[PDB]
């Protein structure tokens, strides 16, 4: 079975009859796809396309990436479900895959590191130019993300080129993963396991938050956050103990 | 008479004597339609036109929404009215019509409110998430926006399921409308009339802020606001007493 | 000789080389351009044109604008140089010119200012609001930028139409200089030479934030910053003594 | 209820247009985008038309409000392309649907671009006028000068490369096929290009030259070039063209 | 080390897309997407042809999926591109590469975009046949009716003007030049266009009209107008045509 | 007050085209783009063609910056253009700006881009010469080989359906109208298609196959298929071409 895949093109099938005039968005971009990765790598490829570089060959390199990373058809699949079992908004495996610029930009950061790691600069510098522009995220390619990543809303999202985000993180719209400005090398923000991080918090310098910490929105962290506490305010405190999942 | 619309004729004939090069945008967008409605549809539907869902069938669909919803003609006008009478660095009636993607975006949310209620739900995120990436104003659906509703600078915006905003709101950048954490049903903040959100402000949670009340810059605001009030400060604190109009 | 030029062709043959189905964008844009002038003003038109209004005749304006002021030769090279001096995560001169939104954003606000200047208000909002859609950028055309302005990251800026900002600035994303709500003339912030604004920070009213002086993170200023300092906190208070370079 | 409510062209094409939807989904847009969305033939046409002639230097829009603006001066084009669409379903055994020629052939668009343009041209407007002739010209490969008159009923089969000159007449019912000029000899300065009367049928690759006149119900064989004025109700075929027989109408 | 493994069209069109890659690097863009990032000769040519056809109204990702489907159900078309590349390398003494049907001729072009919508058309999906129809008519100057027959090795040289009527049947190792109407006299309703038998060579403006052969091996002068059903073996010039003498294949 | 600021086609067009912005609003982007923001008649020309050219395959901007390359490579072209400028103005009827060849008419658009696609194929890009080729043939109907040579002050009224090949030469002050083949007989393999002396005429759909001449100041009647060399100061016609009169120049 593939049950993420199947539920999406049932999805698709029923939004087409529903909603004829969206059958050549939705044929397109799902129903003529033979696998959710196409589909992706195709809805993507679709909203990042410009004349200055096309939407075939941002496909056609991607296709490349997957080929080159077989592990990504895992990690799709755990990153579709983190939007589904954290966002209350969206009842569909479909809405991401088709409409929610955070995934788009989590999986064109995979694309563009990717690339960046190849020795293909300036496709990496393309790709994350074109995300800051079109999907709001800046993130810088050489940054590193985990798995089951959810950017929920995204606009403004910020990370910088040392940046550590571990797996099951959640992130808020309008979030900073920089610098302070004594810096050199490793100059930015590790994230660790199950943090939650929240709408306009700015995290800076080489600091540390821990595993399953929530940073509350608009919070200011300039000092490591030690593993399941709260933080919130300017500068941030900690104001609680918290648990996971 | 319609003195919006003769004004916003007038203005573009100016416009285009003056400046040449811009009269195919000005023609094709003002005056070679027929109603300030028609206008205001085309702009959108131009703006987020895409070869996913093109400009064509938008404003379609938008005709459809007016259609039904005759009302608009009146909401439109008190809309770009709003702007008129509460932003000082625009001094014409064309500028929200042609310029001001808050206002665009709100027409949008408009369109894409009454898709959703109409079970056209594909189209409603379509619409959303094109939104969110052209004119940076994530708003889900299902949020209510009053009338009188003045988006300025709008870059940020992000406003959840169950938001809702009253008539004569001014909103700025930065803005989220949005929930907690224990975040089940009804999550999201019910703003009242004549209330004004500065730029960068968090409202969290089902609570309420109380009709002409102020929310400063930069606050974060996590109790329900009385009427009357500006508040300040991250927690957000009463720091003054303040009137309407 | 003209160093930044030399090695900007340099970079865009190399990259070429290594990755040829960029051919076409590093051609286009840097390598058949007689100029760095008319490679940053194809970058920018291209990145700007749309259906509404043409690549074609914002480049042609452009022009125009180089034409009719010699001295953006100059001022766009310590642009240019005030990225490569100061930003860490890139190291080419090429960079800002291809890829860097900021960049892109501060010459086309120099060009929808004398636009502005010369009475072709809509052609200034125009580009006003195409800047604020593509770059999330929204500088009204009135404001007045210096020269080795460096915009890092940018997403969310908003500058008021009184604003003024001095030469060797530097300013992160999610900046706001605005106003505060009695406002009517001059009314937004006035910003001297070698001042660094931080990520999220607002800086409210006919103020003055003095020269050399530091604007923490998500500081909310409300009062003029004197010379030389440090502020920081919601609202902002002096943390330090600060110096330039 | 008035008589104007009938109307089944555009009712067979909405049917035909949904029915094809559901048998093809990924022609949803362009099916409803173009036919279902509209509210009227007259709509689809122009709107069909827009798209295919609409570029970067002047887009579907201009196009589709000038058309708007040509159907609001001249009511009878609602009837006139009525009458070409019925030509085209009347005289075609190709195509089975009144749809065919709205969506699909390039002559029938082609013909709708002249009426446009030559109402665009008496008004002064030489330049739209032109512009729609070069874009016609080079997407619809007819080059029709936008001061020709073109009668209703006319049905442009297969049409690339059609040359129609500045002072020729086309009148009612005519069928004209692919590779035909009606043209100049080249000597002379007025008038100088071809008379069309009702019920002609000119053939593939004909060259008709001169202020000369092709009688009522003559037919033109393939490959003809026609140097003098064709009597009614003849066939001439030929290089140059003889009468190589006798014809009726219908 | 299968059989299918030897493919030198395809390996020769690699090496020529990359060295004039090297040559002339602005035109990268251009020859990777459309060759050197292809995994197939197949894909390249779906790929070029669905570039060519893309528009507002019916994307090139839609063509390029449904020409991905066509090849899944006919897998046949792989060896027929191959001998219809063949063809103009034979043929044509005006081009050296195998790459230069592939990327600039658009006879080629128009022959597999026929395949496709004929496919299509058999599929019952006669609206998709029938725009392919249409946007080969307005981009590549052939309209060929969907129900038209064409054999492989076919050669379509120039090709603008090109005319195919429904019931016309094209066999193997044809060449077709520009100006040609496989057509129908006007006066017959079932099968009415010509069957053009194996080796003939149709020269440019040619009109073949009617249920009419043309026999084996034979050769229509430029020009020529058939009436009559041509035997093996001949070429025939003139308007009407007549036969001027014997030929032979190959 | 050098002679060369004596440019009397280049300040009527940029007049001509502030009048038809003036007059007709919606077109100003159009006009403003192509023609008064520019700062030369190459420029204008230039730009005109690159638009109509451009595709997502290869954009008019690159296409735009490589006709620079040829101008500046070639300062011949400014008065090349001008004089087949002169030449739509001075034998089309039809049309009465300097205007129009420089916007609309696509024989004028054809021959600069050949002019174009022969500089790139001499270079050693064939490529990008096989490209614009391959694009004009589709855009413009105009089929014509990058090694052909053509003159200065041709004019090509129409043009649909044009072919020209690999070894053709077109000397100066020649028009040439639609339909029209200088091509190949089909058997040969050198030097093997038409040489076209200065001042000749070739009316619409003549063939003229083979390594032939045409000879000064003569005339192709419409519809001609000619076989054998044409002495000068004649009229030919008909199917194959015979000599029917006599002719003079201008
Ligand atoms: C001429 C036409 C209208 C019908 O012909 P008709 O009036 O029935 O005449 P007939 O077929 O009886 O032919 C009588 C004479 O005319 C000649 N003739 C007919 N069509 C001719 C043509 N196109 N060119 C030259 N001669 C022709 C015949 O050779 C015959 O000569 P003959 O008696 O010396 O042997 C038809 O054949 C034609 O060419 N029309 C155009 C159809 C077209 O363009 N279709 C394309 C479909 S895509
Ligand atoms: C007919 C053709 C196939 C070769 O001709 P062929 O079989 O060698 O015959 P010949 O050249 O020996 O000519 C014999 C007779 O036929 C005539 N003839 C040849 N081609 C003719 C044509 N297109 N039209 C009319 N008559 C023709 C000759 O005038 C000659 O008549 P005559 O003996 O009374 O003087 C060739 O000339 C042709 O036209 N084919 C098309 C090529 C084409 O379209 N090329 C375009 C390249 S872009
Ligand atoms: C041939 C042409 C140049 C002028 O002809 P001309 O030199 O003045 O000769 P005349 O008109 O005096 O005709 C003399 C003989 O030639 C014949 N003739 C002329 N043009 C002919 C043609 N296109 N085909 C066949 N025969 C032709 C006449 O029938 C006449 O024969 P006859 O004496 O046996 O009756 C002109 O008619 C022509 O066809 N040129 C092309 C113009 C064109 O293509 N225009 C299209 C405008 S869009
Ligand atoms: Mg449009
Ligand atoms: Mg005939
Ligand atoms: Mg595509
Ligand atoms: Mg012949
Ligand atoms: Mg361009
Ligand atoms: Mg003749």
């Amino acid at each position: 079975v593939d049950p993420i895949w199947h539920s999406i093109r049932a999805e698709a099938e029923e939004a087409t009859r529903n909603d004829p005039v969206l059958g050549a968005f939705l044929y397109a971009t799902i129903l003529n796809q033979p696998s959710l990765e196409e589909a992706v790598m195709h809805r993507i490829a679709e909203r990042l396309g410009h004349p200055d570089v096309s939407a075939d060959i941002l496909r056609q390199t991607f296709d490349t990436m997957l080929e080159a990373n077989p592990e990504w058809s895992h990690v799709l699949r755990v990153d579709i479900q983190a939007v589904y079992d954290r966002d209350p908004a969206y009842s569909r495996f479909m809405d991401p895959v088709l409409y929610l610029k955070g995934f788009h930009a989590i999986q064109t950061h995979r694309l563009a590191h990717w690339l960046y790691k190849q020795g293909r600069k300036d496709f990496a510098y393309y790709l994350q130019s074109r995300s800051s522009s079109i999907f709001q995220t800046d993130i810088h390619p050489a940054a590193r993300l985990g798995s089951g990543l959810f950017l929920d809303h995204a606009t403004g999202l910020v990370v910088g080129e040392t940046a550590v985000v571990e797996d099951n993180v959640s992130i808020l719209h309008g979030v900073t993963l920089g610098g302070t400005g004594k810096s050199s090398g490793d100059r930015h923000p590790k994230i660790r396991q199950g943090v939650l991080i929240g709408a306009g918090a700015k995290i800076l310098g080489n600091i540390q938050v821990g595993q399953c910490s929530k940073i509350a929105a608009g919070s200011v962290v300039l000092k490591s956050v030690p593993h399941n506490v709260t933080v919130a305010g300017v500068p941030a405190r900690i104001i609680g103990e918290t648990g996971c999942t």
